[PDB]
């Protein structure tokens, strides 16, 4: 279609290629256009059109013309990083709303067997309390910071489960509360150290199979764990700390599902905007 889109304004370079905003002359609405640089698909990305949910940036159209690939998405002006920068005094209610909305979107996608794999504040767009909408679900798989990366990936597991995204959510949540990243590693190993420093060094009881992961080191320091309570326990009520702890299980198989997170008592109090 791509001649349906006018006033195409480059916004920058994103993960996969250049990113633009444009006017969809059919609806007169602003849309986002992402050029997807390839070379080493259309059916696969087109399946993402089914991910229609208020907390998910809608994939509106897949345009594959003259050997180039563009995705047309719902546009959101703002994003979480920009928002947190502009709103130092953001209320706990807003944070908890954003968190619920994030988990709700993720649960929706996970229920459709669609993983994100690269959640970060930069792909949490905010539209209109703003409505949080997750961008780029499915793109990491369809097309190939460590701060939000879970330990099983850092330790070289090739298996991405739904649990990956849950980890990232907890890291994002922690950052909303702390205003600094929970685990600001500067390398895969430094990232693991940052995680282990808080959560302790795993073993084959706490995380069965961990020592058989490709990048497990027998020589890792025997971190006991500062504990999440020590790190941000001042910022969160008890139920909130319980949920975060469940999302930051290092063994991905013990990590709380998005579905169970939404069912957690933390979200039973009507003190947030869904």
């Amino acid at each position: 279609s791509i001649d349906r889109y006018r006033r195409i304004t480059k916004l920058g370079e994103g993960t996969y290629g250049e990113v633009y905003k444009a006017i969809d002359t059919v609806t007169n609405e602003t849309v986002a256009i992402k050029r997807i640089r390839l070379e080493h698909a259309i059916r696969e990305v087109s399946l993402l059109k089914e991910l229609q949910h208020r907390n998910i940036i809608e994939l509106k159209s897949v345009i594959h013309h003259n050997h180039r690939l563009h995705l047309i998405f719902e546009y959101a002006e703002n994003d979480l990083k920009k928002y947190m920068d502009k709103n130092p005094d953001v209320s706990m209610r807003v944070i908890k709303s954003f968190l619920y909305q994030l988990i709700n979107g993720v649960n929706f996608c996970h229920s459709r067997r669609c993983l994100h794999r690269d959640l970060k504040p930069q792909n949490l767009l905010l539209s209109v309390t703003p409505v949080l909408k997750i961008g780029d679900f499915g793109l990491a798989r369809a097309f190939g910071t460590l701060w939000y990366r879970p330990p099983e990936i850092l330790l070289g597991s090739r298996h991405y489960s739904t649990s990956v995204d849950i980890w990232s959510i907890a890291c994002i949540w922690a950052e909303m509360l702390m205003k600094t990243p929970l685990f600001p590693g500067d390398s895969e190993i430094d990232q693991l150290f940052k995680i282990f420093e808080v959560l302790g060094l795993p073993d084959d009881t706490t995380w069965p199979g961990v020592t058989a992961l490709p990048d497990w080191k027998q020589s890792f320091p025997k971190f006991r764990g500062k504990t999440l309570k020590r790190v941000l326990g001042a910022l969160l009520d008890d139920e909130g700390l319980d949920l975060l702890t469940a999302m930051l299980e290092m063994d991905p198989v013990k990590r709380i599902s998005a579905k169970n997170a939404l069912e957690h008592p933390y979200f039973s109090h009507n003190d947030f905007d869904p």
